[PDB]
C-alpha cells in the first residue's frame, strides 16, 4: 500500500530532463537568480576597495553561486578559486568562464564543487588565501538539522581554516534580529542589486527562532526559500571561536561599519575578520 | 486540512548546499554505475567509427550525449561534434571532460549544449544539417509516453530526424524489447557496449495497460566496492516492428532503412537473438 | 536540507474536521460506486440462500463485511449472522444500517466488529466455530503479497478456515485471474454480483516481476450522474490464479476438507467453453 | 517520471485496514484520545450547573468526537445530538451508544456527522436547541485557509444559527495570547480531563509578516510521535469574532478556567470559555 517510483531520486537519463527542473516554481526561480546576476556599484565598489587594502590576490569564494561575485574579481585581476555545493548553481558560473576561456584571466579561474561540511578534504588548499569571501547572505542556507548549531559550527571552522594567517574572511547575513522582530522581510531598498511580493514566515520551536521563511512572487507563480535566522550576537561570537579567538572581528552595517545603538537599521551585516595566528 | 509543507522549492538550488537529492544512496550508487560505463569496447568503438567513415560524416550530432563518452572519441578521431542532451546533470561530465582538454584544438572546438528532443528545432541552430545524427545507449526508450498515443516519441522522432541533412545519416538503438516482453527478464549480463567491470543483478518488472506494453522498470543491485544496494530506472518498450514504422516514418517515407542487431546485419526469425536493435537510416533528401 | 512537514500526522483525526482525504474526487466517485453496488442480482441471492439451506447452516460469519449487504440478507432471512471487516470506513455503512433497523429483534442481535484476517484468531472469540464462513465479492484479493512468498496470504487462510467448525462451510471467491493475466483486461461489464445502474469504464495494467504476476491494478472510470461527466478511482489486486488458489485454501485445511468449485454460480469443468467472470470455492470441513 | 499509486487516496477496501489507519503516530494518538475520555470533576460540576441555570434541555454538541461530554449529558437526561465532521471520531461515540443501547437514555441519542462549514444543510434543526456546545478547543482545530478568515466566519455563523432565540452557545478555546508570547503550551495543563499518560510537548509557532498563523503541536509518547495544528485564536479576536456570528444580538460573557475572567486579573487562564446568550 505505498507508492512505486518511475526513477529512482536522484537519478537522471539521457534525453529527459532532471526531476523538478522544469516545474513552474524553478521556472520563476530561474528569473530570480538570472535578474540579480547585475550587482550594485556601491557594492562592487566596496568589496574591490575593502580587498585591495589588506593585500589580497587569491580569493577563494566559497558560496560561489552563479559566480557573479567571483567573475568581478576575474575581471579585476585577482586569483580566484570559486567553490558551492550546489551543481545546479555551477552550472552557471562554468558556462560563463566556457565563454570567456578566450581571456587569459578566466582560463585561469578555477572553479570547483565542494561542501562547507566536508571543505577540508573537498578542497586541498595547503598555505590559504588572502581572502575568504561568503557573500549574498549564504550561509544562513545551512539549517540546524541536530539542534545544537554543530553544523553551524564545523561549517565556519572550515571555512575559517581557509584563510591563511594573517588572511581576511567577509562573511554576512541579513538583519534577522529585526525580521523576528517584525516578523516581515526589511523594505525592497536596492542595496546589493537592482531587481516582489516576498510573504514572510517564521517558525519559532520553544520560543527559539528556528527558521525563517521566504515565498518570493511574481506576475502567478512564485518560490521559496528556507534561512536560519542567525542574529548578530550569537553569529558574532560563532564566526569567532570558528578561529578560536585568533582574529580581528569587525561588523558592517550595508557596508558602513556598525555602531551598537546607531538609529540607523542596516538590511545585512558584514563581518570582516582578519585571522591573526 | 492536511498539506504538505516544504523548506524550498522543487527543482530550487541555493549556495552552500546540497541540491535536493543529490547525496540519497540511490544516487550514489547510481553515480558509481556511470562511473563504470565511461568505457567502450572496441568491437563498439570499431563499429560506430567505420560506420561514419563508410558514409564520409564530418559534422555529427550526438542528441543523446550523456556524459560524451561516444562525443569524446568522435572529437579524437577528427569529426566536427556538437553534442547536446536534456539532462544537465549528466551534460556536466560531458563539460567537465571538455574543459580538461580545452588545450587540445579539436575540444576547444567541441560544442556541448542543453536541448531536447521535444524542442530540439528551437535549442540548436539547424537549417544546414548534420551528415550523421547518432542516439546510441538505448537512450531514446527513456522518453515515456504519458499522453497514452504515443504523440511524444513521434515528436521526437520527427525532430531528431530533421536535423539529418540530405542524404545524410541517423543511426538510433533500443534494447531487444521484444525478448524482454516475452520472457520478462533483462538478459543475463552481457553488453556489448561498455566493459562493466561491477558486478549486476537486474530484477525486471513490467507494466501492461488494456494489454498493452507500457512500461519497462529495471532495479539495478549494484555490488558496492567493498562494503549491495541499487537504483531504478524506467523504459518504454519499444518492439522492432513498432520502432521500424515509427522511425522511416519520422522522415515521411522519404528514406533507406536497415536494421543491425549487435552490429551484425539483422534478419527476421534469425536464430541468433540480439540484445540491441541498431536503426541505420540514411535521408534521401 | 529538504524535508516533508505536516500539518497533522497521516492517519489522525481532529474534531470539527474532515479526516484526512474523506472528500477528495476519488473518494467522492469511490463512494458512488458503492452506493450503486448495494444491490445484489435475484440469481447470486438465490444461490448463496441456497447452499446455506442445503448445508443447514445457521451461525454465520461474514469476514468480508464491508458495507454489509450480503450480512443484511441473511439478517432478514433468519440466519445468526456476526460480521466482521478490517476497514472502518466501509463498516460504517454496516453499523449505521443496524441502527436505523434497531427496533426489528433480527438486527438487535447482528454482531458487526473490526477484525483483521491476519489477527482473526484473536480479533474475535472463535473456538466454538461457525457453520458457514463466508469471503465473497473478489474480496480476498485485495491482500498483497508485500514479502513476495504469500506468506500473508496463507495466514489469513488459515485464519479464515479455522473459524470454520467441523463439518462446517467456507464460501469463497475471486475473479477470473487467469483471464484477465492472459487478455490484460477485465471482462466487458456484466457482473452478474450486482445490478449495476451506472456506467463503467476499466483500465487494467498488471504488473509482472521476473515474469511472475505481481499485481492488477483497475481504474474504474464512473459516470457522475449529471455534471454525462467522468471520473475515476483506483484499486488493486492480487491476481490468484484458479490452480494456485484451489491449492491454497485446502492447505489452509490441512487438506482436511471436501472441495469444489463454482464458474459463475454453476458447477465449474476444467476445459469448459464458458469461461466463468468469478470462481467461487466451497469448502466443507471434515472436522 | 511520477509516482503510480496502488489505490487512490480516500478508497477502502474490504478485508484491509484503511490508509494510515495502521502507522505509528495513528497509535500513540490512539492513546491520546483514549486516555483523556476521563473528565474532571470540576469540568462536569461546572458544565451541568451551567446548563441547568438556563433551562436548557436539548443540546447540540457540534464537535463531538468521541462523545466524552455528549456521554454525560445523556446520563444527566438532557435532550442530546451530537455532530462531528470526523468519522474516525465519531466511531468511539457510535460504539459507546451500541454498547448502552438498552438503557432508554442512550437509545434517544441522536449521533450524526456535519461540517461548521456546511452545517445547515447537513443538520435541520429548524427550531432550534436550548445550548450549543463546542468544548475542548476545538474550534482552533479549523485552519485559515485563504487568509481572511471567511471560514472561521461561516463556521461560528452556522454554529450560531443553531442556537434557539434566547439560548445558549458555549464555546471555548486555550489562552493562545499567552502561549503566543511564551512560545510553548503546558503540556498537562488540563482542567476539562485528567491525562494519565506521559508526554513530551513540543510546540511549534508560526508567523506569516508578524501575524500569528498556526501552533503545531508534537505529541511525544514512550518513541513514537504524531502532531496536531491549530489556529492560535486571542481572546480580543475570537471575542469580535464570535459575536459577529449572531450579529451583535447576544450577552456575551467570558470564563476563564470555569471562573468568570476579569480583565487584569492576575491569574492566568488555560482555556477561555466564551458563554454567549442569544437574544433576538
Ligand atoms: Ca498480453
Ligand atoms: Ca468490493
Amino acid at each position: 500500500d505505498s507508492v512505486y517510483r518511475t526513477r529512482s531520486l536522484g537519478v537522471a537519463a539521457e534525453g529527459i530532463p532532471d526531476q523538478y527542473a522544469d516545474g513552474e516554481a524553478a521556472r520563476v526561480w530561474q528569473l530570480y537568480i538570472g535578474d540579480t546576476r547585475s550587482r550594485t556599484a556601491e557594492y562592487k565598489a566596496w568589496l574591490l576597495g575593502l580587498l585591495r587594502q589588506h593585500g589580497c590576490h587569491r580569493v577563494l569564494d566559497v558560496a560561489c553561486g552563479t559566480g557573479v561575485d567571483s567573475i568581478m574579481l576575474v575581471e579585476e585581476g585577482f586569483s580566484v578559486t570559486s567553490v558551492d555545493a550546489s551543481d545546479k548553481m555551477l552550472k552557471y558560473a562554468l558556462k560563463e568562464r566556457w565563454n570567456r576561456r578566450k581571456e587569459p584571466a578566466f582560463d585561469k579561474w578555477v572553479i570547483e564543487e565542494a561542501n562547507w561540511l566536508t571543505l577540508d578534504k573537498d578542497v586541498p588548499a595547503g598555505d590559504g588565501f588572502d581572502a575568504v569571501i561568503c557573500l549574498g547572505n549564504s550561509f544562513a542556507h545551512l539549517p540546524d538539522s541536530k539542534g545544537d548549531q554543530s553544523e553551524h559550527r564545523l561549517a565556519l571552522k572550515n571555512i575559517a581554516s581557509m584563510v591563511r594567517p594573517g588572511g581576511l574572511l567577509v562573511i554576512d547575513h541579513r538583519n534577522y534580529d529585526y525580521i523576528l522582530s517584525t516578523g516581515c522581510a526589511p523594505p525592497g531598498k536596492n542595496i546589493y542589486y537592482k531587481s516582489k511580493d516576498i510573504t514572510t514566515s517564521v517558525l519559532t520551536v520553544n520560543n527559539k527562532a528556528h527558521m525563517v521563511t521566504l515565498d518570493y512572487t511574481v506576475q502567478f507563480s512564485k518560490f521559496r526559500l528556507s534561512y536560519y535566522p542567525h542574529c548578530l550576537a550569537s553569529f558574532t561570537e560563532l564566526v569567532q571561536e570558528a578561529f578560536g579567538g585568533r582574529c580581528q572581528h569587525s561588523v558592517l552595517g550595508d557596508f558602513k561599519p556598525y555602531r551598537p545603538g546607531q538609529a540607523y537599521v542596516p538590511c545585512y551585516f558584514i563581518h570582516v575578520l582578519k585571522k591573526t595566528g
